């Protein structure tokens, strides 16, 4: 008698369904909207309620006030992985669908709203434990070591090797989403689509298309409705103005989209990120798994209302 089953309002039970569905204002309805993914994607009897929820408030209590890294942004990129998850749902293992949620939701924790440059510049003690990937390697550790609460094992059933595995898809997701890793993740992914020798039996492959789906999760914001686009790059910003602040505080220029004082490039600015990163992101994702092609239509779309703004037909 597992007969306890999320539900949803009718409009979020339909919208959550779509790939730009935004999770709304209500942070307390964020942990029921996560389970209710989970529920769907996985199975009711993946996980013990009861843990998964201990679970669920202890993640949220090691994400940090910040304005853009904080516990909305986990659960949007979990909401991400659901909609590519239930749009390609023969394509991924049992254990895939119980790490990726968890992945998404845990692979941002614990951050300050700082880069991996800035821990470096700053020479923050977590910068000598993790040369490269730092805040990503921390972000995984804080998994670990909340995993390891008591009442907090939330893969308790699973044999010690089926355990490693799912926290090996989770450390390699986490790790995926350190943005320096894409490019050359993306650049290998499209060679072997376009030679054809991309195999999904293989798992060094399954890694890197799990990677790509991180970072499509990742930078979902650009693949929102317009207004919900708009106003989430207004918290990215606050966090990169505050970066580029701590910059000039160690004698270092920061790089411009840092700097506060060219706020009036920000448009110029997401063209060359739509143009240079987006884009081909999404593209490459449509490719391998064609259900995400809502992905590029809307990121395609905010491209299109970027250019609007720089031509002054809409103001940011
Ligand atoms: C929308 N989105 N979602 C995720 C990221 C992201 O990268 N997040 C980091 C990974 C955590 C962004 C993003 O907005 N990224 C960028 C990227 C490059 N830029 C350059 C300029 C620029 C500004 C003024 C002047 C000149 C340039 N602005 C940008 C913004
Ligand atoms: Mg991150
Ligand atoms: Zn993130």
């Amino acid at each position: 008698q597992g007969l306890m089953q999320f539900t949803l309002p009718v409009r979020l039970c339909k919208e959550i369904e779509l790939f730009h569905f935004d999770i709304g204002p209500f942070e307390n309805m964020w942990p029921g909207i996560f389970v209710y993914m989970v529920h769907r994607s996985c199975g009711t009897s993946c996980f013990e309620l009861e843990k998964l929820c201990r679970f669920i408030m202890s993640v949220k209590k090691n994400y940090r006030r910040v304005p853009y890294h904080n516990w909305k942004h986990a659960v949007t990129v979990a909401h991400c992985m659901y909609a590519i998850l239930q749009n390609n749902h023969t394509l991924f293992t049992d254990l895939e669908r119980k790490g990726l949620l968890i992945a998404c939701l845990c692979h941002d924790l614990d951050h300050r709203g700082f880069s991996n440059s800035y821990l470096q510049k700053f020479d923050h003690p977590l910068a000598a434990l993790y040369s490269t990937s730092t805040m990503e390697q921390h972000h995984f550790s804080q998994t670990v070591s909340i995993l390891q609460l008591e009442g907090h094992n939330i893969f308790s059933t699973l044999s010690s090797s089926e355990y490693e595995q799912v926290l090996e898809i989770i450390r390699k997701a986490i790790i995926a989403t350190d943005l320096a890793l894409y490019f050359g993740n993306r650049k290998q992914l499209e060679e072997m689509y376009q030679t054809g020798s991309l195999n999904l039996n293989n798992q060094s492959h399954r890694d890197r298309v799990i990677g790509l789906m991180m970072t499509a999760c990742d930078l979902c914001s650009v693949t929102k409705l317009w207004p919900v686009t708009k106003l989430t790059a207004n918290d990215i910003y606050a966090e990169f103005w505050a970066e580029g602040d701590e910059m000039k505080k160690l004698g270092i220029q920061p790089i411009p989209m840092m700097d506060r004082d060219k706020k009036d490039e920000v448009p110029q600015g997401q063209l060359g990120f739509y143009n240079a990163v987006a884009i081909p992101c999404y593209t490459t994702l449509t490719q391998i798994l064609p259900p995400t092609e809502p992905l590029l239509k809307a990121c395609r779309d905010n491209l299109s209302q970027w250019e609007k703004v720089i031509r002054g037909e809409e103001t940011a």
